[PDB]
């Protein structure tokens, strides 16, 4: 099994205990570290903060304590727009320029491999011909991987992709079958399901629909999810199912209305360290004073409500669940977003270090023999 953490470079600037940097991780608890993000300039793999240069040494030295680690660097992500990545898959020389940036940059920082998070071929603004160049993309990365690992004589560089789980995204950008016989390994991002951009409560990573979903409403689950991406021809061993460790937050209209499919009119206050309207880290909820939790019975995961707040979220038993399910449809492994979300310093939950993560690690059956420090949950 694998376990795909991501680290993010700018959980370094939350306040008090929330500041996250590369000492706080801990070199034991994942299979595979992802640094989001990198990003591009001129075609080219480029850093993203003044002091990245330092922290990829950080984080890739925690290979000195566990060597069995492999480390990612992503590209992308949901802020980075869609058109560097269109201008670059535009022409084979772009892509040229593209890919040997990538090797020369990885190698140089000694990152083990590229993680591809655009966010999204053939949607967002990025037009129709994206989709097949986006296959294209891929290819040349994996074959140039290859061919460099045979003139090297170096462990083949990896390539794994972060990939959406909405089947308006997928069709637009993703040639499955294609794409996922060039890939090491395919990150799903089995949340963001619902938020507040609806105008009623939903959650943000429910295991199965509700009894009362219809249409394409009843796809926005994970177990649709992961049945799309495996019958579309993703090996299931390759398949790695995200995990949240966050939730999504509403305001409500009324207090007096609670329910999942409540009238909402818009996000969820700010947490106190995460300050992003919709948005609450674990450590935010898990002990959210005076409030009512409660469990969907139909999605398998948990929401709580406090006066006009809503949020649905992720905790121990929903993570029990889903490994459970995915070892059933015999996945490759859990991924999650993100390391700096978890209690990463049991400074919140009372439920000690990296609560949810230690869960997911357990519960894969990846807890190090020589671990003294663990807690089970
Ligand atoms: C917009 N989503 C939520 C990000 C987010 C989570 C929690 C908080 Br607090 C503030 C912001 C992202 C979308 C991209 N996702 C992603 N997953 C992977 N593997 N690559 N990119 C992570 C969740």
């Amino acid at each position: 099994a694998k376990l795909v953490c991501y680290f993010t470079n700018w959980a370094q600037y939350r306040q008090g205990e929330a500041r996250f940097l590369p000492k706080d991780l801990d070199p034991s608890l994942c299979t595979h570290l992802i640094y989001a993000f990198a990003g591009m300039t001129n075609h080219q793999l480029s850093t993203t903060e003044w002091n990245d240069e330092t922290l990829y040494q950080e984080f890739n030295g925690l290979k000195k304590m566990n060597p069995k680690l492999k480390t990612l660097l992503a590209i992308g992500g949901w802020n980075f727009g869609t058109q560097k990545f269109t201008d670059m898959v535009a022409t084979a020389n772009n892509r040229q320029t593209f890919v040997n940036s990538a090797i020369r940059f990885l190698r140089k920082y000694s990152f083990d491999g590229l993680d591809l998070d655009w966010e999204y071929p053939g949607s967002q603004g990025s037009p129709a011909v994206d989709k097949e160049r986006f296959t294209t993309l891929v290819q040349d990365l994996a074959n140039a991987f290859q061919q460099e690992a045979q003139t090297s004589g170096k462990e083949r560089l990896l390539l794994s992709a972060a990939v959406p789980a909405g089947q308006t995204y997928v069709d637009a950008g993703y040639e499955v079958d294609k794409i996922a016989q060039n890939l090491d390994f395919v990150n799903l991002m089995a949340y963001d399901f619902h938020g507040s951009w609806e105008k009623v409560t939903g959650h943000n990573s429910p295991l199965y629909k509700r009894q009362e979903e219809s249409g394409a409403a009843a796809s926005l689950n994970v177990d649709a999810a992961v049945q799309q991406w495996l019958q579309k021809g993703t090996p299931a061993s390759k398949l790695i199912l995200g995990m949240p460790t966050y939730g999504r937050s509403f305001t409500l209209a009324s207090s007096s209305d609670t329910r999942v499919g409540a009238p909402a009119t818009g996000s969820g206050t700010p947490g106190p360290f995460t300050k992003e309207g919709g948005m609450l880290a674990y450590y935010e909820v898990c002990s959210w004073k005076g409030a009512t939790k409660q469990r969907i019975q139909d999605q398998k995961v948990p929401y709580i409500f406090r006066d006009n707040q809503w949020v649905g979220f992720d905790d121990v038993e929903s993570f029990k669940t889903k490994v459970s399910y995915l070892k059933q449809k015999g996945l490759g492994g859990a991924m999650v977003w993100a390391l700096d979300l978890d209690d990463f310093a049991g400074f919140s939950c009372n439920q000690g270090r990296y609560p949810l993560i230690q869960t997911l690690r357990q519960e894969l059956s990846l807890v190090p023999r020589g671990s003294h420090h663990h807690h089970h949950h």
